């Protein structure tokens, strides 16, 4: 059922700012592991939607329950990094480029300048204390005003919030290039940060 | 597809102790709202898992996650509820009377005495900070020992833990009668617990 | 240390809309206990710093996080409710009466008018599954823009954003007016909003 | 204040079941980060203590709420990883060697032999879906029954649940050498458990 997005660029096509080794790993393993998990989970729910169709006891309720977190874990898996590959490029693809259109007059309405965006989404990178991810937004509840959220583990924005840039802040997004120092990550990711793509995802909505 | 469970007992049959406004409001309002939110869910999933057959995108994902916490919130005050009806008896029926069999004497062995348990729930019961649960449950993975847990919201006991008193702590449970006055209700509902139905699912596992 | 603010109004004022038994226990019985919750944990937090700075252990590390999460509900509770009070008023006193200045214009660019605003905090309010609040917030690090956001038991907005309007979903709230139906009290409370209040910590932030 | 606990063995003294060079970075770099967040959380603490003894205002407890999340996680990472390093020894210290004792008896008693406590533990350690910790743990208010717990980011086990094993689930515990294979990692950390000093933890309570 749902697969690996297919391959863009090479995995080293980031680098000196994301190695290869990470990108292969972060896609053929980590990736591939929430493929799998989605596609599992989504059968274990079909398979005890039919037995509480012939029996819909309190006990076959239960186990629904005991199978939703691994759809919204690896659901969410598959999402964001579906997401956040699509927002990277090599600075040949136009990587590190700044936004243009409605996203780059709202980044400089309501942020002052890009730098200030970047400064803030990588303020709330740092403060993810365990596992997660960073995103700018657009709220389409507010009048499609920007906003960069924290989520945790492998949770994600939904319903009118609008992923325009996701960043990984998983330590296997960047420990076996920056180890401990994920600030240098953090910084060092802009560089190849797709803002074409951010500022497609902005006027789609 | 999901129902509320046929009535047992009328409202007011646990009259001292939880009043008959009270049990009305909670199953033919509260209840029924989680079987509809639960029967809702499922089908909204049912048509998503369609949908993601057809097209496995990330965009899709996205939607099939935003459902999930329904159907945990839901399919768990479902399940709460269910327990919570089924473990409560008026003292005619047996309500107040303590547990026999093997899981007296696990009471026993680990509490010294059931008044030991149900002072440690009431205590459980008391630190929800929020809407919740207390659960009295057999540990099927460390030898069947009995525990006391909490939960916050609809959320339940799944896989090895298994439920064997469910007690509401949700305002919803007690406030016509006790408002505030939490630890009176905590307090009193121990007269009507059905220690049968306990000692019951502690055999059945 | 920390005390009840002081009564503006009497129980009533807030009638038909609230009843003045809702505020009688919410005030005098709820409000109290989160003040009395927030003194005895920064007591207790104070114990323990005095303890850790003789012996910085492990064990002395970890009576610090229990007692923590106390420090966060209490202070929650005790900020919230607080912030609750005055954000209402009777209809005598300005209560119902729509904002003024920045954030009257601010509404209306963002939500179009006061009622798309309060339609959207009513749904992120029966939105509420379980115990918790919502808040309409003036965002400091997006350039002061408008949002809902929800809480959950006594969690609250800190840092960037500034709360405006504090909404109580907390079924202790209204459940001895309303029972059940929550969407009534949320759409009833909008007619005793202190909107000046609002407009002037929009102003302050 | 709080100090980096003195090295007891040097870095290379767990291999090959973990590398010195991890030992180095999760020592040097991760638990001095804790140490550092956790002692100024509570300086900021003290800061806003007194703050609140001359005015107890609703601003002055919203920024106490602010830090009680940094003092939670630091104190977590602090205390964790204390007993993290505690429970570890090479095989020349009697690493890997099985329990004795009181805690050998409950083991054999509740879960049949060690290898099931160990399986049950490692899939503990895989279903943490993010950064976290499994506890092996007394606990005190069921009679001293052993259980395996899972904690997230850096949550611990505190009041009644004892931890006598703590084992890091964080991918920075194990990713330079395992990678993604986490498993390999939960399955060799036993090969360097200390036993002997778990038993002592079941025996003091
Ligand atoms: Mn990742
Ligand atoms: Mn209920
Ligand atoms: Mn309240
Ligand atoms: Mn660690």
């Amino acid at each position: 059922k749902v697969t690996l997005p297919d391959l863009k660029w090479d995995f080293g096509a980031l680098e000196p700012y994301i190695s290869g080794q990470i990108n292969e790993l972060h896609y053929t393993k980590h990736h591939q592991t929430y493929v799998n998990g989605f596609n599992t989970a989504v059968d274990q729910f079909q398979e005890l939607s039919d037995l509480l169709a012939k029996e819909p006891s309190p006990a076959n309720a239960r186990k629904m329950i005991a199978i939703q977190q691994n759809i919204k874990f690896h659901g969410g898996g598959f999402t964001n990094h579906c997401l956040f590959w699509e927002n990277l490029a090599p600075e040949s693809q136009g990587g590190g480029e700044p936004p243009t259109g409605a996203l780059a007059k709202a980044i400089d309405e309501q942020f002052g300048s890009l730098d200030e965006l970047i400064k803030l989404t990588n303020t709330k990178l740092a403060g993810v204390q365990g596992s997660g991810w960073a995103f700018i937004v657009k709220n389409l509840s507010n009048g499609g005003k920007l906003d960069v959220v924290q989520t945790y583990n492998q949770d994600t924005v939904t319903g009118p919030l609008v992923p325009l840039v996701a960043i990984d802040a998983w330590e296997h997004a960047y420990y076996l290039q920056y180890q401990n120092k994920k600030a240098d990550y953090f910084k060092a990711i802009w560089n190849v940060v797709n803002w074409k793509e951010a500022s497609r995802r902005f006027d789609a909505g």
